C-alpha cells in the first residue's frame, strides 16, 4: 500500500508526495 495515512487517491500510486506531502509548488 501507501505509506501510513496515505490518501486513497494517491492509490494505487501511493506516490509518499501524495501520500505523505502535498507541496508541488
Amino acid at each position: 500500500t501507501c505509506p501510513s495515512g496515505c490518501s486513497g487517491d494517491c492509490y494505487p500510486e501511493c506516490k509518499p508526495g501524495c501520500c505523505g506531502q502535498v507541496n508541488l509548488n
